[PDB]
This record gives C-alpha cells, structure tokens and sequence, in this order.
C-alpha cells in the first residue's frame, strides 16, 4: 500500500473543501462550513501506481493561524490555493501563503490551483468585479506568481464542473512519488 500526505492551504472561500470533496467523494457541498481541520483520503492512479493520497484540509481563515501548521509534518506536496474570482486571494499567495507553508515544509514540490475556473467567463461575476474595477485572474497572471513562489506546477480546477480536479490531484499524487521513494 502507497501512502503519501497533501495539505491544501489559501484563502477562506478559495474553493479548497469543494475541491477536496469533488475530487474524493464526487459531489459538489451544497451547503458552505468553513473548516478547522479535516483528512480525507482518495485513491489516485498514475503511472501504473496505486496511492492512497491523504488529503489535510485546513482553515484559509487568519482566526486559524496558530494550529494550522499543525496539519503540515511528514508532507510530500502542497496545494497552494486561490480563487479565480479574487484578484487579492492570489496577492495572499505571495504575500502570506508561501512565507508559511516555506516556514514548515522546507524541499516539498508545491502546486499553484486556481480555483473556481467556471467564475472567469460567468457574465455575473464579471458584472459584479467591474464595479470594483477588478477582474477574474488570467492564466498569464497565476502562471507568473507559479514562477515567483518557485511552483512546480500551475493547474486551474473548476469543484462545481469537476473541469480540471483530477489533473490537480494526479500531479500532486507523481509530485509526491517524488518526494519520498520508499
Ligand atoms: N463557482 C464555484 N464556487 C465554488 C467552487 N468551489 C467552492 N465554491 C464556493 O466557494 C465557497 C467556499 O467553498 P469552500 O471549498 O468551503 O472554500 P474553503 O477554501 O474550503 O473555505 P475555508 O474552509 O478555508 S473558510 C462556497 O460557497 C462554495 O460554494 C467552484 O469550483 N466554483
Ligand atoms: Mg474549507
């Protein structure tokens, strides 16, 4: 049995739960509870391999800052998140996120995900961001902060279409392999 260990970390309502929970049990959350701390736990095939990838889910709300570095010991990759939607949950990234998870979990192979995919084209969220005079984050825009918080990888994901969850997870699960090789 092949075990390896992801921790998922961003922003609150970046879109790591629905993520997590599409990507495991195969069902959007109709209902939004911020997290504390929860593990799950998928099965992931690549490459002729079978691993059970443990999935940390953590707290992207600061009220949690103090145990979440609790979830990172023994991990072999880390998902950094941000949602596409919000310009400043990307700034959080660079700005909060990678100080962190750099802090704790010092060689990991890291994976930059925008999340929410389906909100960049939406004519509502464009709408509602032009009132601010903001707009959803560009793949040019997430595949440069990628290079600037030295990411292995950036991958977009859409938890309500399921568009891009497994190409997410199956990175990570090769990424992982990597880490550790026993
Ligand atoms: N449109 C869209 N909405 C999403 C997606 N994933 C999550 N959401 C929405 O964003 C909100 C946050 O979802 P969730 O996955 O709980 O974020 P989180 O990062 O786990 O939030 P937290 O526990 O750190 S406070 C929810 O209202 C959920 O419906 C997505 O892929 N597309
Ligand atoms: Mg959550």
């Amino acid at each position: 049995e092949i075990r390896r260990k992801l921790v998922i970390v961003g922003d609150g309502a970046c879109g790591k739960t629905c993520l997590l929970i599409v990507n495991s049990k195969g069902t959007f959350p109709e209902v939004y509870v911020p997290t504390v701390f929860e593990n799950y736990v998928a099965d992931v095939e690549v490459d002729g391999k079978h691993v059970e990838l443990a999935l940390w889910d953590t707290a992207g709300q600061e009220d949690y800052d103090r145990l979440r570095p609790l979830s990172y010991p023994d991990s072999h990759v880390i998902l950094i998140c941000f949602a596409i939607d919000s310009p400043d949950s990307l700034d959080n990234v660079q700005e909060k996120w990678i100080s962190e998870v750099l802090h704790f979990c010092q060689g990991l192979p890291i994976i930059l995900v925008g999340c929410k995919k389906d909100l960049r084209h939406d004519p509502k969220t464009i709408e509602e961001l032009h009132k601010t005079s903001q707009k959803p984050v560009t793949p040019e825009q997430g595949e440069e902060v990628r290079k600037k918080i030295g990411a292995y990888k950036y991958l977009e994901c859409s938890a309500r279409t399921n568009e891009g969850v497994r190409e997410v997870f199956e990175a990570a699960t090769r990424a992982a392999l990597l880490t550790k090789t026993h």
